[PDB]
């Protein structure tokens, strides 16, 4: 098969739920949060060595709460069936926001901007700005693309969306009108894509490959590889630790890292075996980072101070 | 209720198993090994924050890894079907140790001695010791006691076994020729007792309550204490951090810690979503320590350090 990973640096915790967890945003190096399944809200001040479940009162406990998002010790939070949750003061309390009824679809992604600023998209890809702590919205982005796949942000602002099936990508930035369609170059359907640290696009596409755009001129591809150059089942997420180390998740505990830009990959045995597949990658720093599972699950980094 | 904990220590770990861990033993601070059910055995270097699985060649996978005992780089198992595995290096090769197939009961406890030699402990409480590596075995209480419900050891050597029904207590160190029962003064019938750190015993009765032996007196009693004041399922384990910090564990998450060496109660309330009963307490150190769960889940201390 493909080499062994070295040195395992994810621990599986197992939060005070059995709720799947679906974001998580931090204040600082020690305070954040996570968000997920069934209203589910937690708190860590140790850097997410432990939480600490939070309940809101709400008429209602069927919210997937889908993103969280600081900016300072401002934090949003939305879910589906629509809600919307705003703190000024890193969470210590929270206040709903609401939401106009007509709005298509529900909230998907919220992201601070700071100083009572953020951006919302919607299932559909429809996107909001407030500049008023939500009390007034404007669409940035007012004709939906329908249902996406997936969708990510690079660090300058831009997001992509792969289509409902797979079938193209869109772009969007401040300033553009409209989401800006691409053709996909591939003849296999995209699964996820997103943003490197330098700004080029990744893609996973079905049966297992990735690829990644040429660098300033994205509309250009490079070559597919097959991380594990067999046929898999596929990944779901890909993310940078540092701009060379880079590692790729997918089901039943599947995890790979990559020391050389994603070009050649090496397995993390030793989580195949947790009793969870492995969706979402959050990397904070180099030396935090997590992975969102299901039921309650979810990998921390743990960087290898056996030396020290 | 009783008052709420100020600060959880315990992070939740999920295994890469989904098989009950029963015991766990370190060689130093770094390096430690668990055993559990369907023949799992896993390894730490880097003091329990991660850990490895290590598959070993077997012609079954059914065994109940019941026990392991280290004395430096020397480790035992013993489980149930009869198997005893033994290591003279860290536990880097296992070598299997036959049993006599007319050993009454199984193997429940093993305790490393150093130099070759480790006390065994039968399911029926007859007592072995081996100076030899298990080539030779000779019984140090030939005469077995039945099921025990629970067997704990004292940090001079001494055991106490509890009754099956746990109608009495009967204890045994060396020199003594066969176990030595003890009446009960408690109209409740008892759950668990063992050791403090000063030598007392505890035990743990039905209904949730606990209490002490007196101080050089250990034939007299100590009132009993209820933790939770209140009508309760039941404890599981009590184990001490340091002669003044005393956890409690029982089932659906309850978990209390007493400052005062076990009279007054605090619950921590940050476990108790956690999904697993907590079933044994293992402090290594006043900064290492775990709390065995079920189907792979253990709860890990992490010192508060965000003063630090």
């Amino acid at each position: 098969a493909i080499p062994a990973l070295d040195y395992n640096p994810w621990e599986a915790i197992q939060l005070p739920t059995t709720a799947t967890i679906l974001d998580m945003s931090f204040i600082d190096r020690h305070h954040g949060w996570l968000v997920g399944v069934n209203a589910t809200l937690m708190e860590t001040r140790d850097g997410g060595q432990t939480w600490e479940p939070r309940t809101l009162v709400l008429d209602h406990s069927d919210y997937r709460f889908n993103s969280v998002s600081f900016q300072g010790n401002e934090g949003w939070i939305v879910g589906e069936p629509p809600i919307m949750l705003h703190t000024t003061d890193g969470g210590q309390s929270w206040s709903q926001i609401p939401l106009d009824p007509k709005l298509p679809g529900s909230p998907r992604l919220i992201k601070a901007l700071g100083n009572g600023s953020a951006e919302m998209i919607t299932n559909v890809g429809a996107i909001y700005r407030t500049k008023d702590s939500g009390k007034n919205w404007q669409a940035l982005v007012q004709e939906a693309i329908g249902v996406m796949r997936n969708l990510n942000r690079s660090p300058s602002g831009e997001y992509v969306a792969v289509s409902s099936r797979g079938s193209f990508y869109s772009t969007w930035e401040p300033g553009q009108t409209a989401w800006e369609p691409h053709n996909r170059t591939t003849s296999r359907r995209l699964h996820n894509m997103g943003f490197t640290p330098d700004g080029r696009l990744w893609m996973i596409v079905n049966g297992g490959k990735i690829a990644f755009s040429d660098p300033d001129n994205s509309e250009n591809w490079g070559e597919l590889l097959s991380p594990l150059r067999r046929n898999s089942v596929g990944f779901l997420d890909l993310a940078y630790r540092t701009p060379n180390e880079v590692w790729l998740a997918g089901g039943a505990g599947a995890l790979l890292c990559s020391q050389d830009g994603g070009q050649t990959w090496q397995q993390d045995v030793d989580v195949k075996k947790v009793p969870s597949n492995f969706y979402k990658i959050l990397f904070f720093s180099p030396d935090q980072g997590f992975i969102l599972g299901q039921k309650g699950i979810l990998l921390r980094y743990v960087t290898d101070l056996t030396a020290a």
